């Protein structure tokens, strides 16, 4: 396969359906990435990722920068090779993690310099380190190092964050342009910033248009300002972006989030809300959520849900699971994670279809009537 | 298959290997049974516990009396069908956990009465409750209902704990009799007590035949007197029970513990260590055990054991694992389990073909020179 080769295969609307085709494989879109964050999505073995249907997986910069580190992992053969999966990876920039969970985080034009939540130790992490540590872990798709703006915004800090976050593109696609085998390997990913702003997302979409990247992310959503507000954004966001290359809507997950937001253009997402969801005891079902810690599920025998084809609602109740849940047993964990992760990966087979069936519309409508 | 059926293939010295046949398959013997406590082998599904080479699990009784209950689980259809393991399952009474785990426990007679350590409930488990829980859970080898030896014991304790056991053990037989369904297809064993004294050993071996079990376990060892006394009294006492009958040591999991055991008459053994070893970093290898969190196996690509052909393996490496375990991630969890009970059912192969072809002895030295 080539180095990065994005095809639309079938359109309704605003939605697209196609894939992505890369080295490492293909990726069927619009694509769900389960979140692997310190080199292992939580509590599944790789091969019962990809059996739940996933092309392509995200790693979380932040974490790996500091608990394995990059040069170790690179050292030991790259991110693949040590976690087990030999697919597309796509890796944040590590920027956001570490305006959340690092401590005394100082900022400049240079980039940002922090405290790790772990040991304590100091790290500055710039457009070129970000990159080389992407490059180091053997990403497949890149993302550029950028400032999330945090909601809500002003118009002057939301302007500042998004013109930074443009020149700081610049710096991401020199720097991966001048690593020979990473730019002829890899992809590289645009963020759009702007916050709720039209004039400044129209801005930041003409400035990344403009340097070129193989895919576009819609950031500085989904921080506070509800699906409302999002899908507003979304309107008339998405349209500014190069139709014919990805469109990625980072930390976007709720079901009818993604349904909305690809009845809106969007091609690529990824959340924790799958992985989290079997933590607290969260399962999805074609009827909207369910907590199986609930008693009510304490001597029910149907399968977590009815339609489901996951190796876990062919083999085990609600009971038992609900059960494992309260008890804290990791088993318990491991099903719920493989459920939900399996459920979003139908969830995009279903959406895919529709769109290649031009029936999406009717399948956004049907969904939401049963989920709700 | 038969309810139950012993036959020994094979010997050499004192050591025994060939196989029980049950309606639910057969167990080769020398056997090592994983630990399930909560309806649960800890990390794994049950299709990696057989995955590994386990031919049977056991379940803890007490643990399952309490928190989903007995009677609960008989109304889901049983815990075979509620954890999703259809081979045998060995249970224990209960007992033991009891006067460990659980508070405020008075004993009688009858049996005893103890509060939950969970919710703080009451429970009165007697060798009749003990039979019909075990019958409830749908059990395939039923465990009589004894009280345990505390170590050291004097020879009046030991001989009234022994000669109650005793009582206990004609009971336990009585109750299992009485219910037709589990008499004709469960088995059931007794338990020799008699701490490490040889005349109370030979008394307890002696009231047990004389009421008759489809197999006998030594019980009251592994409780802190060295394997050198443990040794010593498997010495004279494996010899007292019947020959033609399974020999089960409760509790006994080092894989030289079971080697030395094997050499004394034993055929089944079952142990936590395995799971809790994959807790605290412990893996086993034919070089002895390693702590995998320690800083030399930070870029070990090397797998956890050189020649193991478990799946884990096969597949990552000692750098990874320590990652995984000193991140506190699940997976590594999953993957350390997955290795020691692999490793342990690997050891019981090598004893049953060494023993098949007249070689154990020359195994056991082998074995200990280099994993020593
Ligand atoms: C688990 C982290 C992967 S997605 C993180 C994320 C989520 C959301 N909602 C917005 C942004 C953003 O604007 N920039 C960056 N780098 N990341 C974002
Ligand atoms: C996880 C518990 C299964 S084995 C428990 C055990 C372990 C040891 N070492 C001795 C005994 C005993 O004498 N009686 C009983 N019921 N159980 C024993
Ligand atoms: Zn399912
Ligand atoms: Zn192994």
């Amino acid at each position: 396969r080539p180095r990065f080769s994005f095809s639309i295969a079938a359109r309704e609307g605003k939605a697209r359906t196609g894939t992505i085709e890369m080295k490492r494989g293909v990726i069927r879109t619009p694509a769900f990435m389960p979140v692997g964050t310190a080199a292992t999505v939580k509590a599944l073995k790789p091969e019962t990722v990809r059996a739940t249907g996933a092309d392509i997986i995200l790693g979380n910069t932040y974490h790996l920068m500091l608990r394995p580190g990059a040069e170790r992992i690179a050292k030991l053969g790259g991110l693949h090779s040590f976690m087990g999966w030999d697919r597309p990876i796509l890796t944040d920039s590590g920027g956001y993690q570490v305006m959340s969970l690092s401590s005394l985080t100082k900022q400049s034009e240079e980039g940002v310099t922090f405290k790790s939540h772990l040991d304590g130790s100091r790290h500055m992490l710039s457009p070129e380190r970000s990159i080389e540590i992407q490059h180091l872990l053997g990403s497949d798709i890149v993302m550029a190092f950028d400032e999330c703006t945090p909601y809500p915004a002003t118009p002057s800090r939301a302007a500042s964050s998004m013109e930074r976050s443009m020149r700081w593109a610049k710096r991401s696609r020199d720097a991966f342009d001048s690593r020979k085998e990473q730019a002829e390997n890899a992809a590289l990913f645009g963020i759009q910033q702007g916050s709720v702003f039209e004039n400044l997302r129209q801005q930041s979409a003409d400035a990344l248009a403009e340097i070129g990247f193989d895919g576009y992310a819609v950031g500085g959503l989904a921080v506070g300002e509800g699906q409302d507000e999002m899908f507003r954004v979304l309107d008339f966001s998405v349209p500014m972006l190069p139709d014919d290359k990805p469109h990625y809507l980072m930390g976007v997950g709720k079901p009818d989030d993604i349904v909305g937001a690809v009845e809106r253009g969007i091609d690529m997402f990824d959340c924790v809300l799958p992985t989290r969801s079997g933590r607290n005891g969260q399962a999805f079902t074609w009827d909207g959520p369910i907590n199986i810690r609930n008693a009510r599920f304490s001597e029910d025998l149907k399968p977590l849900d009815s339609e489901c084809h996951c190796a876990v609602c062919q083999k085990w109740s609600r009971a038992y699971i609900h059960h494992l849940i309260r008890a804290g047993e990791i088993l318990g964990a491991m099903l719920m994670t493989e459920h939900n992760i399996a459920f979003y990966q139908q969830l995009m087979q279903k959406i895919r279809d529709s769109i290649s069936e031009g029936r999406f519309s009717q399948f956004a409508q049907d969904f939401r009537a049963r989920y709700f």
